[PDB]
């Protein structure tokens, strides 16, 4: 009966962020998690500088209601270091250093030329239009906190501070396997009542795109000795171990009694569609997640449950799943109260540019193609029933795992 | 006047031919690869007829007896009932199992009453009900995915379900990348008189790499005609695109301009955008060239809005390779000046009535890079538009994974 929301918090409350770190050049850090706060070695900007193209003025010389002749120029990398007579001003550009004694800067459009110099319109508050040493970042301060996922937004900032490498948390290692007589490897021919192993690929691909180190142990022979050996291998080299299918999620069999002999594992019945079963627990040196065999449920269950667990473990201080947005359906949606339903939709603009969702087609877990046709989940509240054109609907766009 | 972003974009894309050279890779190595030849099913999906429900495989005659029905067997998962089934008796079956030879319908267990002399049923049974059927999802010889599809977690596991191990994808686009200038220092050594740290090259390298290109970083080239030429000759002979990330002229006259003019036909555009303006583009002997401005915010925007879509098209992708825009209200006043299509940065968030709105990240000048980190979207303000007051509709474009 249990809820998604309750399963999630149970999993995450049990889990401890990793802290082993390594130090890497900036070009190697995309998607990695900072292990320590980055601290600025210098001030930004270097020197007080002008915010506008215009004139630098003393405040005395302004109140004198008399046009100020231009003594000179200050640009980005030729300051004005001549002398500066009273009753004059200095031409200056944005980013140029303010010359000594400068109290304020006035936009060019906000003076006017006169025969005997420049005249100032508006009034002139002291310190105005000056960018002060360190107003953006001061030396000693924390530019980015530990726990930050590094991206093109942050790494060029770190490089402008002159820093070549930063310490980041090591990648989460995840071991992955499947099991079952029916499963064939892709390239052989399809036996008795047999299918191609797909889940293990979906999960391997998802893990790699999430930044994990993956140890794929293949399809394990349908035999308790082979399964135990697989678990001992997986557990000894990973932080998380994932059965992508065919280990029990509930049903009593030899796969279950080997799980119970190998750690504290709980088996859950979750109030979602598609999906329902999911196994989770500690082995001796790693967490375990067991997925149901159905691809859709396996893929949904991984994305909504395993993905957030991996984010917490990686050290990320961020909610590692796209946020939702309320939107109008252009489609009748069939839906059955009782279960939190992650349907799949297609999000696109109406002719006014506002966003709405069409369904992809049938929402049954006998086909995988709704992930490809879709670009989002329609997340229909647990107790809601059907849904008609024009109603209001929660929506989670697919992250990069689907595009 | 001034040239519009759209016009420039059009000009770059109309001149460019998608790559067609190709490699054959195992499915685990295709994430983000452009499929090169259509994927054609070798098989029916589902193979074999099969059940949509847990329940019982009946026969229409045995039902309308009115009369309870002993279970003679089970059909499972990867283990079917391939052993005889006698009149008057039903069969137990789980979702996804082969229906037995002779099955005519299936009843979900919810419409049965377990009886003593065997199983009883309800609501009468429509013919073929809950049977799925060989080939009804995909037929053999059909195109499942067409060439030009970016392969992803959505497509690859389906390609595997069809028994396929390897597919041809278009080879990665190769992009050479440098910067030039005595001003420029490596994070590493210390900061001489006018000097800065070279950030743009890092930025572009990180983007290229996440776009899935093959990057060839030639580093900082010395202020010297022969060094600069050599780099172009080498970059141009190894790559499909060559990008200067700063330091090569985007229009001002210098030794770099004359070299450019000498090694291919380069145009020097001024775009009606902000931030930015100057961009360089054109053909070299065996490669395209994009020449970015020096300011970091400017080079980042320009890469993101022009170079990124050119790469998507070179790559063979048949999808226009950038987020899409949506209409949303501002909750900030936005200072904007007519004349330039302004790509401001904003923070797109939900309010207390759950409607999506945009705020500004703060100051929008090109002297700081923080807006990329603080924001999660561009506010894409129209070229002739003036300031924008709280409450007005505004076009917004979420940041793609390059920024989070």
């Amino acid at each position: 009966l249990m809820s998604l929301d309750t399963a999630l918090n149970e999993m995450l409350s049990r889990v401890t962020p990793l802290t082993a770190q390594e130090t890497l050049p900036l070009v190697q850090c995309f998607g990695r998690i900072l292990a320590s706060d980055v601290v600025s070695p210098l001030d930004v900007p270097g020197f007080d500088n002008s915010a506008m193209d215009g004139y630098a003025v003393r405040l005395a010389d302004i109140a004198s209601g008399q046009p100020l002749p231009v003594a000179g120029k200050s640009f980005a990398g030729q300051p004005y270091h001549g002398e500066w007579p009273a009753g004059t001003c200095i031409r200056i550009m944005t980013g140029a250093p303010v010359p000594e004694g400068c109290e304020a800067v006035v936009m060019q459009e906000q003076t006017e030329q006169m025969d005997n110099g420049v005249r100032f319109t508006a009034e002139v508050r002291s310190g105005q239009n000056i960018r002060r040493r360190g107003e953006d970042i001061s030396a000693g301060a924390v530019v980015f906190p530990a726990g930050t996922r590094l991206t093109t937004a942050e790494l060029p900032v770190i490089a402008s501070l002159g820093i070549a490498e930063v310490p980041v948390i090591r990648k989460v290692r995840v071991a992955l396997f499947s099991t079952g007589d029916q499963l064939q490897l892709p390239g052989q021919p399809l036996g008795d009542g047999q299918i191609y192993d797909t889940n293990r690929l979906a999960v391997h691909l998802m893990l790699e795109q999430l930044g994990c180190e993956v140890i794929n142990l293949g399809i394990i022979r349908d035999d308790p000795h082979a399964l135990r050996a697989a678990f001992i291998e997986a557990d000894s080299q990973a932080d998380v171990v994932i059965s992508s299918g065919g280990v029990s999620v509930g049903e009593a069999d030899y796969t279950k009694t080997i799980l119970e002999e190998l750690g504290e594992i709980a088996f859950w019945k979750l109030a979602i569609k598609p999906g329902k079963p999911f196994a989770f627990g500690k082995l001796s040196n790693s967490w375990f997640c067991g997925l149901p065999g159905n691809p859709v449920s396996a893929t949904l269950t991984f994305y909504q449950l395993v993905q957030p667990l991996l984010a917490k473990l990686s050290g990320n201080t961020a909610s590692g799943l796209p946020a939702r947005q309320r939107v109008r359906t252009a489609s009748r949606l069939k839906k059955t109260p009782g279960r939190l339903d992650f349907q799949r939709g297609v999000l696109q603009r109406n002719a006014d540019g506002e966003l709405e969702v069409t369904t992809t087609g049938h929402q049954g877990s006998h086909i995988f193609s709704s992930f490809s046709l879709g670009n989002c989940f329609i997340v229909l509240e647990r107790d809601r029933g059907n849904v008609e054109v024009g109603e209001w609907v929660e929506v989670e766009p697919f992250n990069a795992l689907f595009g």
